[PDB]
């Protein structure tokens, strides 16, 4: 119920500063995991808790909730905004679900490939609530084959948002505590950087995950859903203007990202305001002044300004750890695991994250379990990436339950899915996610972000 | 047009950084005035320009958009959110209309007093844009009238506005410039040093602007006035539990805020975030759970994340000053006005901002304003408060045209008025203001504010 979680753990105030801040952390997790409050508001919980119990006052709280990652995360939200404005997206994925063509196999593959394809640019979240629709109204035009496909859609969404930093929430939020936790790492981890690990791996990932969908799950169903995306592409409209203008920004804020990386003043953040800028000053329609791509009402509306909060929350959360003294405390708590091989301890950290990201969201999962990974790393002397990359890779495998991820609520929503059959498909599905992160991060994620050495950013 | 501020100004790019953040505020101020972008995304230029113009890179500018003055805005639109769901504003509203009186002139006296009373509390705007629609429904129940109603309330809605800090948007930018510009004044300005210098000058300037409105502009309109207020509030329903609640909640906010001011840790942001807390879990229902109070979705639809972003593109504007140099190189240029009196430099002043606010947004206005003021304040020797107070309040004094404030574009919406009336009645308007102003400033506000004394703070 409500009332036990908001009177008999919150009343349990009196210690040493590390205890409260481990107590206000904790405190969050519940209000995380539970959610009797909004999201948001528990990661305002730091500006309330922090300087009462002597923590940090409210001006370093404060100035925690806006960084370089959230400003970054910021304009990429306006830029998806400008994308979900003027039906880009669903372009693009109505126009390869034809290209792929309509049989069902490689129906599914197309979707896939399309919801993980626009994820890795677009939220989890908004990708999902676009895609699955369209498959609502194709099989309404088999139990067994909508499961597949609503199923199919939410995993998409959340294997292709691993690709990217700005694709899902844990996403930036790594980013975010790779800054706050780790100030001398000042690019290590960037879009280009970031692409080239988990993209091979998101592709390894979306792979196992057809062909696994396919193992456990005609000519009229091939027309029925040539049909229905016809019919879709059609009253979509022509390639207009606005819809060129659009992704042309996108591809230049693509390009400056990936051309950032091939005393700095630039960062990702600046590119993705000017992209977003540009947004506002790019016209919509043929010029012949004609409204620009975005105006502020849209983007105000659009913009999930809680995620915003949420972000600035964990950043605060982690700059409460490293001042409290509690990180310091962990570290000396999970030392003796200095002599476990560090391939183990990856193993049971992504197992352990890919559990709990099915009982909260996947952006507070990671936002609470980073910064204790962050201290054991560099309490046993390990390359803080090598556990906090399969910590946040792990955190997007919200696959067991409907509660796990938005896009796993938003597919629950529509119908066709027991939890059990749900969970079935993602306890293996976790199986999978988890062999993969292990073998991206010991293969090829060793050689892009040198996994093998103990950084000096990590002291 | 567009394309002439799109183009010829933005263009400019070539010189010493203080010249390249003196053309960022040129350009922000431009985009202010002219409106070609959004306000928000304005703001958002320092993130843009400070690093490509080598003033501050993203990390330090980026940090400038949430602080400790933001937040507790931030914290006072969601008391101000929840006062608006649950209509206890409108309740206030019309329960003191009623005791007033609906005689023309008591009335007037009351739409007044009401929307002053209740822009103490919520945005100038929200304030005008649920106050004019029941003088709306009164008249449609004499031009001359219909002017002197329309206008006295949204030029109550700027006065009251003054009184509080969180009332209206160029008091949160006074509290945020002078954290920012002189760090060393910690408390110096709050809540309630701030209300008792301007609440008395709020009365001096509603009374004035009561009797001037009267000055310029019968038992049926008595009876209209009364039926139509008799309507909206049967229409309005019972004094319900959660309103009663909401207004528990709000005199909680107001008594801490008072008493914190009757190392520190706890500041008003502190305060203002518990009570939206509390709003997040306080019933809104008998609780024989119900809902809150609050929700996060009309949280979110309901916040102007708008003018957050365009306070923290202010603080952000401030941070280039100070480092680029550009704020010591306007204190030598405005150096030789040292030998004019304090008096006629604040009169002057005062003049130039209310001149200037008739154009442009209050808040950009004194954003513009104030640290050009506070860097010529520490370069003749004289007290920041002296020359920022009269210039945060003539910032609100938007009485000329309609595009000077937003309760000013409401107010001119729904007709009524000429510019020529407008304009007729905002001179003497800014005179009063400007007068009643200085002796705020010079008399009370001087043992209020130690304004005789050159501060340490100030250096
Ligand atoms: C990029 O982040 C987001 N953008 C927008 C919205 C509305 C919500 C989010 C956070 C949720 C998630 O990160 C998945 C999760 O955390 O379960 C996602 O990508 O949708
Ligand atoms: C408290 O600030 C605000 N809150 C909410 C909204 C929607 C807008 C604002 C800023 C405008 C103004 O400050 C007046 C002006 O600047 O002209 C006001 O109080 O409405
Ligand atoms: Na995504
Ligand atoms: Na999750
Ligand atoms: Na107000
Ligand atoms: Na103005």
């Amino acid at each position: 119920s409500f009332v036990i979680l908001f009177v008999t753990p919150l009343l349990l105030l009196p210690p040493a500063k590390f205890v409260r801040c481990a107590y206000v952390i904790i405190l969050m997790a519940i209000y995380w995991c539970t959610e009797v409050i909004p999201l948001a508001v528990t990661s305002l919980m730091p500006v309330l808790l922090f300087p009462l119990f002597q923590i940090l006052d409210s001006r370093q709280v404060c100035v925690q909730y806006m960084k370089d990652t959230n400003m970054l995360f910021l304009g990429g939200l306006i830029v998806a905004v400008a994308v979900e404005r003027w039906n880009l997206h669903k372009r693009i994925a109505l126009r390869t679900l034809l290209w792929v063509g309509a049989k069902p196999a490689r129906l599914m593959l197309g979707f896939m490939g399309v919801t993980a394809l626009l994820s890795m640019w677009i939220s989890n979240t908004a990708t999902t609530a676009m895609m699955v629709p369209i498959v609502e109204a194709i099989l309404q035009q088999r139990k067994r084959l909508c499961k597949a496909m609503t199923l199919c859609i939410c995993y998409a969404a959340s294997i292709g948002g691993t690709a990217t930093l700005t694709g899902t929430g844990p996403n930036v939020v790594l980013l975010g505590q790779m800054n706050e936790l780790f100030p001398d790492s000042k690019d290590l981890v960037n879009f280009a950087s970031w692409f080239a690990f988990a993209f091979p791996n998101m592709l390894v990932m979306l792979l196992f995950a057809w062909l696994w969908l396919q193992f456990v799950y005609s000519k009229k169903n091939e027309k029925a859903a040539l049909k229905v995306l016809q019919e879709e592409y059609r009253k979509l409209g022509p390639l207009s203007f606005a819809e060129i203008n659009v992704l042309i920004c996108f591809f230049l804020l693509v390009i400056l990202w990936f051309s950032r990386d091939p005393t700095k003043y630039v960062s990702d953040a600046t590119v993705a305001i000017f992209v977003a800028t540009l947004l506002f000053i790019v016209p919509s329609q043929k010029p012949k002044y004609p409204p620009p791509l975005l105006d502020w009402k849209v983007t105000q509306e659009k913009v999930p300004w809680g995620i915003v909060l949420l972000l600035g929350g964990g950043f605060a959360l982690a700059k409460g750890s490293e001042a409290s003294g509690l990180s310091v405390w962990m570290g000396k708590q999970m030392e003796p695991l200095h002599a476990v091989p560090p391939a183990a301890i990856t193993l049971i950290l992504s197992l352990l994250v890919a559990v709990f990201t099915e009982c909260t969201s996947n952006v507070a999962t990671t936002t609470l379990f980073l910064p204790i990974f962050a201290s054991m790393s560099r309490s046993i002397g390990l390359n803080p990436l090598y556990i906090m990359l399969p910590c946040t890779l792990s955190a997007s495998f919200a696959f067991m339950l409907p509660v796990a991820t938005p896009p796993n609520a938003i597919v629950f929503t529509y119908g066709h899915l027991k939890v059990a059959d749900m969970v079935k498909t993602g306890v293996i599905m976790n199986i999978i996610g988890v062999f993969c992160v292990f073998l991206a991060v010991n293969t090829w994620g060793r050689a892009i972000f040198d996994l093998d050495h103990f950084p000096d950013w990590a002291n």
